[PDB]
């Protein structure tokens, strides 16, 4: 089928009924939110939202009788988790795209871009070491590795010179850890606060041979077509399902006493993000077309910002 996410019909106190793609005032308001909020606060909203979408937290009794299992983390290893898997894929792509658009569109000066880049890495650090949200941690890391972000030479140089510690933390700690996750070793290299949401993406993608991803990452080609790596994720998936509860356990501990900020909560919604990016009409075009669109838009903004 398709995603459960139906953006054209999503309502919000924070979104005009009829919005166009990348509305400038709305990208303005978004940036301001992430700009004016502490990275831990941002990461708590992301984790909290990821737990709803993956059905680790907030599962009504109707939803559970409906799944046949207690947790979405069990459900995704099963045939009837197909919808969930597709939802998981859409939110990840949309989130990675938004991050990129946040560096390449929601900024004015070089210094503003670099500050944004640092804030993004701090958020990623919070996701990893505090929230143990490996899933959204990976979406941010994917944004940072996009060819359109990677080639912003002047911007990475400003990061190296002004935000040095953050820049070294990213290259020396985050990148290598990211790589471990991708080789399917997450179960043996847990961050200091354990795991609340697993990486998910490479497992969900292996299962969904018809999955579209932005810029075609986790497409299991070339050096990825390794039985060894595929075994690691699938062995890990099975462990995930049997131990699904431990994740809930972690997320509940981390989020005890958490009180969400309404607007912040809204902008974490994939639906909302989809409306921001493709508008109230285009938000329901096919994945391939929607993703190809931003590949073009991001390459153009990157070129406008730092020409060769």
């Amino acid at each position: 089928t398709v995603s459960s996410f139906r953006p054209n019909e999503f309502e919000s106190k924070f979104l005009p009924p009829e919005n166009k793609p990348l509305e400038t005032a709305l990208l303005k308001r978004a940036k301001e939110l992430f700009t004016n909020n502490d990275p831990k606060v941002i990461a708590q909203h992301v984790l909290s939202m990821d737990c709803r979408v993956a059905r680790i937290l907030g599962v009504s009794e109707e939803m559970r009788r409906n799944m046949g299992v207690s947790s979405g983390l069990e459900l995704i290893t099963l045939p009837h988790g197909h919808q969930l898997r597709l939802d998981i894929i859409e939110r990840h792509n949309t989130m990675a795209i938004g991050i990129a658009v946040d560096i390449l569109g929601c900024t004015g000066t070089l210094e503003d871009r670099a500050a944004t880049l640092s804030k993004i890495i701090q958020v990623a650090v919070e996701l990893k070491d505090s929230m143990g949200d490996l899933y959204s941690f990976s979406a941010l890391m994917k944004a940072l590795e996009m060819p359109q972000i990677t080639r912003l030479e002047k911007t990475w140089t400003a990061l190296r010179h002004q935000y040095t510690q953050t820049a070294i933390l990213y290259e020396k700690q985050l990148k290598p850890f990211s790589k471990l996750l991708h080789e399917g070793r997450e179960s043996t290299c847990v961050p200091p606060n354990n795991v609340s949401v697993p990486l998910l993406m490479p497992l969900v993608t292996l299962m969904e041979r018809q999955a579209v991803t932005f810029e075609g990452t986790d497409m299991w080609e070339k050096n990825d077509q390794s039985c060894e790596i595929m075994l690691n994720h699938l062995a890990t998936a099975r462990f995930m399902a049997e131990a699904a509860d431990s994740y809930r356990m972690n997320a509940e501990r981390i989020l005890a006493g958490f009180q969400p900020d309404e607007e912040m909560n809204e902008i974490c919604k994939t639906e909302f993000q989809m409306r921001l990016l493709w508008g109230s009409k285009g938000a329901q075009v096919n994945q391939t077309e929607r993703y190809e669109k931003f590949n073009q838009i991001l390459t153009a903004l990157s070129r406008k910002l730092e020409p060769p």
